[PDB]
């Protein structure tokens, strides 16, 4: 996409200008998709922060010249969407779950996938980390008006 947002305006009074822009990363439509996002593949065993789903978007991007950033997200969202409901619609446990996510995704996706995860299980450290990233993002979120409510059966 073009990736940013721009207002652009020439005063003929006293000849000034001013040039505002902001990415399109951070709109409503890519913000919301990640916080989804992470949320899901937190539901299957998988805690990641923003940065590695960044990374996994680039990936995916490399397999496929063809996608947008924002197109790439969307794919990976539907694809664990649809994860989440052949797990819940098949008796699956979390771990099966991920192992049809893995199955689903290219070998490059995959294998970054399955790195995350064993780091998130070996490294205590940077699992706390990860979480505190998540938190702080959210906070932030939360400081320019966004509202972020869970609430399920457990
Ligand atoms: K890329
Ligand atoms: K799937």
């Amino acid at each position: 996409d073009d990736g940013t947002r721009e207002l652009r305006y020439k005063n003929p009074f006293d000849g000034s200008e001013i040039t505002i822009r902001s990415p399109r990363s951070e709109d409503f439509e890519r913000v919301s998709t990640e916080v989804l996002l992470l949320e899901l593949l937190e539901t299957i065993g998988l805690l990641l922060s923003r940065e590695e789903l960044e990374e996994l978007i680039k990936l995916l991007q490399e397999e496929y010249p063809e996608w947008t950033p924002d197109q790439a997200l969307q794919w990976l969202r539907d694809t664990t969407e649809k994860t989440i409901k052949e797990a819940a619609e098949q008796g699956w446990n979390k771990e099966q779950a991920f192992e049809l996510l893995l199955s689903s995704v290219p070998e490059k996706i995959a294998e970054y996938l399955k790195k995350l995860k064993e780091e998130r299980e070996t490294d205590e450290e940077r699992r706390k980390q990860t979480e505190e990233d998540r938190e702080e993002w959210e906070e932030e979120l939360r400081e320019r008006g966004y509202t972020i409510s869970r609430g399920g059966s457990g």
